[PDB]
């Protein structure tokens, strides 16, 4: 059973670590898939985001970190994945996830969208919120893996 | 991994929305327990025996579904059944809010039970057993939203 | 086009929020049926006869409003009345969710009945008949939210 | 009875066709009004969006497609429209529509905002979602009128 | 400014979520009235005397909290108590919608009473007295969500 | 008791005047704090926004208008404020406010986030909505203090 956990992960947070960890306890192999997403002008390049997520998930033996520029549904089919993992946060996210899931069901009917709920600890966090706090020199050590926190400080320095 | 998943609810009666969710669950987990609550807060339209018999007949074509009644705390029953995945459907915002509140409570009760939310077909996202019962009680056509055996049982129930 | 619109509900009692919606509906459709549900799920504070009489007096200044009681499925009554437009007010998110679920059900029941959502004045967006009744029962001033005849009937009802 | 159905329609989808069709069954004349909206940098020019919507609604005899750069409420008054049609989709849209409706009621009290619900078939779709799928080469033929699907493929080619 | 704030509710029973909110309120206002509704719509699990005694013992460490029962309209009681601040907790969207509707009503009833919304710790955002009671009734562990005296009273109540 | 009311206030509206007035009836001293926010490309410079808010709140004796580029929580600590005022509007805002409040509680546990509800009169308005109406020449005199309405007309002229 293969699952894909896609997103921009700019950068990967403890919220994302929590969701991917939960996914590895349910599925034999989890592909953490990072969207190149040039249109959103990410803070970190695709190569940097992949390296950070690789280092942050190295302790999980059944996680594979990959980058993609393809249509989500085509990438999932090409990874032989039948499960798509997304974390639920707020109503805006939930409504957007429902749009993506109905669209993905039209593109790949056998790809099942599965929603996980992160720990209360990471419910309110996002990569954007952590970057905004960090841009104004606020302490974000609690919200990120060690390697990511160092890379974020270095990027803003 | 040989995963055991639980899909709990009152299923009063089981609808095509429930069939959709349980079918999706059987496609990703080895064994699915469709768990029927014995004693809901409000008296159900269908007795537990009727709910269990309707759900069994409506899921008989799914080889890895087991329909079982339960009266314990859902998490206590899931633990006893060795289920490590809890399945719930999410139709709209109202569901999202309530299901998130239940998921945090269940994680406190049974941390090893993972809550997994699936989304039903657009065809069933606006239906619930309550809405179907209300429409049928008030003389509206609900045939499209139910398995045939449930449509037959509901007509018989409303006729008396 | 000579459109017939239906504005259904329990109207227990009719409030200034309902007056606002029905007034807007009369400005866009030739004939509006303000349809009162005979037998709601919970016993209403006002009997059907009181609800109909209050609604008639409160809308008497609107020439193209007809107040009528109904006990059938709302869509069955709309079809029988030759109404092709169903009017509902949308106050907040809770309304939006429930009304969308009802609209999909009604489209299945009567595809030729179009659901049209109107938004009340900011003055009435936070009120409901239930909230007005709860405030008045607990000795709060609700005069501003009701037509004069309803204010009189509610005071008489609570006095006994 | 004249109704106006405004929006950016960049490009017009089957969701928009469904709403305008429902509007023509209720009102004698429907103006489908396209906002020039240069600030949002549309994919299609105003002239292209008007031509696409004209072709896609040609089978509906009581639809008139026009472009506008004016304040919505002023344009509606100048079209002798007393009804404003909007389709409801998600909570974010509904909350935004409520803000526009209260603002429009202050600018033109006699302009009644009317909300329609699209078919379940088009509930999750938007022009942005269709463009995003198409930008990554996903099949969007189901979601658009034929002429629009050809114009979108051509624009991205 | 010597502000008097009111924190009203049914508190059936008082939870750690309520303790969190009242503690935050005591940190910003000179005096806080934790106001307990005498006669809720549905019969409470705990009598008013039990709710008041539990709330008093659970807030005894807060020097500027006064626990009082009330049966009037909340705004009428707040006016009589010279409270100018009304405290309510906001956990999620469902709360936000209902609390906004209540706040507009209270502003109409008592314009000089300002509604102030506080947000509880992440630890209690998914809990309510109703959810705690439902979990405990169905044999689930709720010790973490309650003050010790409430945990003791709830176990005694469910045992009989 | 000192409270801080932060935001971008680009420009300050009657919705903001209503919230700050309510705040001054509850707290001895209210700091209305304007975020420099260059990343959002505000219509008005920080100096213009501060001058407008100063003039619009001059009739309230216990309001101090200041600009800031710092992390919110650090600015509040440095102002000796223990209360943070935010107005509630829509679900999107409420969900975003909950994220900020949990983040601020991690950065400054003693800073209590307090939410006020504006008058029904200003519930649907925002600085963005007023600017959008004004950009298309719609009458926004009802929604802004006199000095702000003049400055907005002048800026767009
Ligand atoms: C259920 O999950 C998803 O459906 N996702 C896809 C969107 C998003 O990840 C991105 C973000 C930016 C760009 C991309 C690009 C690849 C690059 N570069 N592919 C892509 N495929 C899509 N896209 N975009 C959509 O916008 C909508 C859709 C149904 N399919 C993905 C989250 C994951
Ligand atoms: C995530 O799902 C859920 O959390 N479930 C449980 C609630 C509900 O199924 C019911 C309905 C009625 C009664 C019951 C009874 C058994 C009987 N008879 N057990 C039960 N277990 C609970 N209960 N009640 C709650 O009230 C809350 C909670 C967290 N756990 C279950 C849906 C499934
Ligand atoms: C879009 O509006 C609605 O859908 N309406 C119908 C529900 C409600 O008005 C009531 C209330 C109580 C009872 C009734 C009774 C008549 C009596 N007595 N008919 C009725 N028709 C229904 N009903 N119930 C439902 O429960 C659901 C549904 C889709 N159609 C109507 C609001 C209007
Ligand atoms: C109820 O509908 C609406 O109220 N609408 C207006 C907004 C939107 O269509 C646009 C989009 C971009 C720009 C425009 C421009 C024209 C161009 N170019 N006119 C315009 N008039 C407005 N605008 N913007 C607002 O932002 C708010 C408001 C109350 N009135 C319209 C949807 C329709
Ligand atoms: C903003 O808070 C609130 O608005 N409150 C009031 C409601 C509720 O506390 C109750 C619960 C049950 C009964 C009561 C009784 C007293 C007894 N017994 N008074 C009361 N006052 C009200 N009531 N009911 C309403 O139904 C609506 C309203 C605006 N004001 C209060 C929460 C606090
Ligand atoms: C509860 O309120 C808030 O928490 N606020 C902060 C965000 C927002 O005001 C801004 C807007 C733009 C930029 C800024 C800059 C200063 C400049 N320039 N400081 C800042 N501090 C933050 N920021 N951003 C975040 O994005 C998130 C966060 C928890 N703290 C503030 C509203 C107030």
């Amino acid at each position: 059973k293969r699952a894909i956990y896609p997103g921009t992960f700019d950068p990967i947070t403890n919220g994302h670590i929590d969701i991917v960890t939960r996914a590895t306890q349910m599925f034999d192999h989890v592909i953490l898939a990072i969207a190149a997403s040039p249109s959103k002008k990410p803070m970190f390049t695709l190569e940097e985001r992949v390296a950070l997520a690789q280092q942050a998930t190295a302790h999980l033996g059944n996680v594979e970190v990959v980058g993609f520029s393809d249509l989500m549904a085509n990438f999932a089919r090409n990874q032989h994945a039948t499960v798509l993992i997304r974390g639920l946060r707020a109503v805006a996210d939930f409504e957007y996830e429902m749009q993506l899931a109905h669209m993905n069901r039209h593109l790949m009917p056998e790809l099942e969208s599965v929603f996980l709920m992160p720990s209360k600890e990471w419910s309110f966090i996002s990569s954007s919120l952590v970057k905004e706090v960090a841009r104004h020199q606020g302490d974000v050590t609690h919200f990120l893996p060690e390697n990511v926190h160092q890379a974020l400080m270095a990027k803003l320095a």
